[PDB]
Order: structure tokens, then C-alpha cells, then sequence
């Protein structure tokens, strides 16, 4: 019925002329949200994607739905609730990364829990993408992310996990590490950045990060090495993939998930991610631009 | 030490840059909103010593509100900027002609105010308190504080102004609205109703009636606003009508009549000031200078 499903929060991003936020007279709308950025990537590459979440019925919320719908994303499981609020966020202009101010405590998406899961619908998908953002949002969402991956594993469906770190969202670094690595226990594909891997695992090498996720029971670990590319450790074996010259994480995740699902090999999937990773840090490609690059 | 104190919530006003519905906007401009504050900005531009009391977050919107209120000359020493609480905000669309506000003010820092917030010595140090129907309508903790704010200022024989604004969305039953606004009327020297509001509040259909309703509840002055028709006034020295000029306007009106009476002008010249500023606002609250032209 559907290639990929994600659970997460989307927010309206108001982007400021530079200086401090209080001094800006004008803002432009954009869209923000970690899982939704991967959603958009996969949709633009012609995959069938559904997004689950909550939103208020307010104008911000209405804008988010439209933006998501217009990218080609099934939003049937975005409960709109007039009793709750959408989140939003401010970013200033950078001339020299602009600091982002967030307004999302108590948002509709933070109220999600296990009761928000529609099992039959989850299962109608080939693949679940999961991130360390959604589970971090609140006390209810962490269990909801657990059940989501569990449900999907037991149905013999692909589970993808990108151990994103947002220290702002978790009580203590220790708590984040325990929650992230415990969730990695429920994934088939684990996609860690090298710096997050050092942090989560204490391993100083890509091979070390990967063995760590394999030992917690994971068929595939791809470690992102930045300029030097990526390293991968799977049931077929191991190797490195060179990457590109020169945000990059999301694009890299759009890369491997989309390739592994199109039936491509693991080195070839990693190449795609390197390509979209490099490419978007400039902007998430369509199939048109994909095919054009080789 | 201060001419006038008000209590109330300011919010940040985001204005759509083009006439569409809100969700289809692409840019917004920054302004201030809030009934008590608009009155405060006008009185301050007319030269009066005005102190404002409120709560705001220490988020960027809060810091904007504090700074835009202070660049007007308003005494902000009693604005608590509480880092644990959130700043209110709103959206307005542009009207090609025909606009609707979307308010985001539930559970805001200002809604948390109560009697504990009032600094008695500080209040008493101003000649006059100006009050509205909004502040008391904000949360269950603000009504007590409006009531008490007025009580205090009267017993000390200071001057109290009341503008019976109706905001139904803010009140639980319409009837409570009527009971509360009218019970507050019990605590003002000067009551500033609009005919429409007065008809709802009092049941009367002629100004002379609306006026005698609030005289009987113990007001020294009622000035009933009539639109382009001007105003009717009913006070201890006598009654009358003022023409009113030709072509937001309530707020101008009260800035006009409050500043004149505190400036030492008689009631009838005060209502015409009120009336000039009101009509100006329909077309931007005047400097003393713009005022001295006419
Ligand atoms: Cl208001």
C-alpha cells in the first residue's frame, strides 16, 4: 500500500535581515521538522510516504498540512485537533549557523502516544523510518516510538533508525544515551554519524560504532564519516564508500532508504546517500536530478 | 510620580504581507497588540508619565514587546519577564477590503497574573488607573486582580477609568461577561462605553439610559461613544453631546478623554479630544505635536 511511514513533529519556521530576533521587522515562512525532511526527500523521489503526527486547527497547522500534501505525502494520519496547538520556531539571518529559537513545549505532536498508533495502517507500509527526534519530544512519545518499531519488526517490515541527537529535548545526556541505544535495539538499519557514535558507544572507530550496533541486533549499520564518505557493516559484509567534494544527514538518510527500497545494493545505496548528503548541504532532489547525475 | 498606570497583556502581532487567507501568506510584519497597551502608547505619546504592569516570556517575542513598549517612554519596571512562561502572539491577515485575528494567547505569562502581582505602593504613586474589559477576561486569576486594582485606587481617592470592552471568546458564558464587566463598573469614576456594548450591558437603547445605568452604579462620569455621531457625556457638572469628526477607534477615544481630564481640561473639550483621536485612528496615535495642530 505504501513504501515508508514516519512519525514526527513539523513546525512552522519563521525566518527573519540579520541581527537579533527581537529587532527583525519581517519573517518568511518555511517548514521545519526532522522526520518530515526525510518524508519530503522520499516523496520527491517518487516513493509513497505517509506521515503520522498531530496539529492544531489553526493557521500554522493548516499551512503545514498543505505544504506536506503538496510534496506528495499521505497526511491521512495527521490528526488535526482544535484543542491543541502547532509548534513554530524562529531563525535569524546568518552572514558568517543561525541560532534557532523553538516554541514547541506542549504542542499537539508532544501529546502523541501509543494510543495514536493505527496498527493496521502502520503495517500497510514496507518500511518505517525512525529518528531520535520524535522519541525525544515528550514523556508520551518515547513509548510511542518504541511500539512503532516493535510492531513493525514483528510484522517482518523494514525498520530504519537514525540516532539523531538533540540534547535540548532530553533531561540528561545519560538519559538520551540510554533511550537512543535502547531504540537501536529495535532497528534493522542504523545510520549513525561518527561523532554521535563516539558519544553513544565510546568507540573511536567506524568499525567500532558498527560492531556495537550489530551486537544490539541490526542487519545493517552505515556510519557517516563526512568528507571521507561512509563506512558500512552488513550481513553481506563491510567496506567504505568515497563520498563527495562540497541537512547532510537527512539527505544521506533519503539516499540509503530510497535505494535499499528500489532494490539496490548496499554500496550503491550508500553512494546515493553520499550524493544527496553532499548535494543538499547547498534542495532535496527529484528522480529527474537523481538520474541525471549518473 | 506617574500620571497613569494600566494592567494588561500585550502580544506580538504578525501581519500578513498580502490579502490571502492566513495559511497562504509567505511573509509577516511585526507590530504590537493589546488593548491596555495601545492606550498606554497614546497617553505616552501625548507626554504623560505612564507605567505598564504585565508578564512576558524572555523569548524573543517577549523581548520585542518589552523594548517596543519602552521606546515609547512607558515605565516598564513592573513588567516581569519570567523565563518559565510564554509570550502571547497573534496573526492578522490584510484586507483588500472587508480582517480576522487569530489569537495565540492561552496559558501565556500575562494570563498567570493575580493579586500577588500588584505592587501597592507603586500603583498609588500614579494619579490615575485605566482599566478595560480585556485584562479581567484573561484567566480566572486576572479578575481578582482587576477588582482589587480598582478598589485600591479608589479608597486612596485616586482616579479610575473604565472602558467596558467586550471580548466574548475570553468569557465562559456571555452572561458572566455581563455580570462581571458591570460589577467592575462598580469601581470606576469614569465609564467609557460604546452604544453597542451599552445596549448589551444595560438593556437600554438610548445613550441617556446607558449613561444613567452607570451613574446609578456610582460613576462620576459616563461618556458614551457614538461612532461618527460623536459622543454623549453624563457627569456631575451636567450632560451634553459632542459632534465628532468625519472620515482601533475606541482606544483613540479613551486616550483622548483620559489625557484631557488629567491635563486639566473640562469634560466637553475632553470628549472632543477623545473624538478627534478616535476619528484619526479610524483612518497612528498622535504626538502632542500632531495634536497641537487644531
Ligand atoms: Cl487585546
Amino acid at each position: 500500500a505504501l513504501d515508508v511511514i514516519t512519525f514526527g513533529e513539523a513546525m512552522m519556521l519563521l525566518v527573519a535581515r540579520p541581527g537579533p530576533l527581537e529587532h527583525a521587522e519581517a519573517f518568511h515562512k518555511r517548514t521545519a521538522g526532522a522526520e518530515t525532511n526525510v518524508a519530503i526527500g522520499l516523496a520527491r523521489l517518487g516513493l509513497k510516504v505517509g506521515w503520522a503526527s498531530r496539529l492544531g486547527t489553526d493557521s500554522m497547522g493548516r499551512y503545514l498540512l498543505a505544504a506536506m500534501a503538496a510534496e506528495g505525502i499521505d497526511c491521512s494520519h495527521v490528526v488535526c485537533d482544535a484543542t491543541q496547538k502547532t509548534g513554530f520556531q524562529f531563525k535569524g539571518k546568518v552572514t558568517d549557523d543561525p541560532p534557532v529559537e523553538y516554541h514547541r513545549k506542549g504542542s499537539a505532536a508532544s501529546h502523541m502516544g501509543v494510543a495514536d498508533i493505527d496498527e493496521a495502517w502502520l503495517l500497510s507500509a514496507r518500511h518505517l523510518h525512525a529518528t531520535g527526534v520524535f522519541p525525544a519530544i515528550s514523556a508520551t512519545t518515547l513509548p510511542a516510538a518504541r511500539k512503532t518499531m516493535d510492531l513493525m519488526r514483528a510484522a517482518g517490515r523494514s525498520v530504519s533508525f537514525d540516532p539523531n541527537l538533540r540534547p535540548t529535548l532530553w533531561a540528561t545526556p545519560e538519559l538520551m544515551r540510554d533511550a537512543i541505544n535502547d531504540l537501536a535495539t529495535r532497528a534493522d538499519w542504523v545510520l549513525p554519524g561518527m561523532e554521535e557514535g563516539r558519544f553513544l558507544t565510546g568507540e573511536t572507530t567506524p568499525e567500532g560504532v558498527a560492531r556495537f550496533y550489530r551486537q544490539l541486533g541490526a542487519k545493517l549499520v552505515v556510519v557517516k564519516l563526512g568528507a571521507e564518505g561512509a563506512y558500512f557493516d552488513g550481513e553481506a559484509g563491510s567496506g567504505r564508500v568515497a563520498g563527495f567534494p562540497v541537512g547532510a544527514g537527512d539527505g544521506f538518510a533519503v539516499g540509503v532508504i530510497s535505494a535499499l527500497l528500489d532494490g539496490l545494493g548496499v554500496p550503491e545505496a550508500v553512494k546515493r546517500g553520499a550524493w544527496i548528503g553532499a548535494r543538499a548541504v547547498q534542495g532535496l532532489p527529484t528522480r529527474a536530478e537523481l538520474n541525471a547525475a549518473k
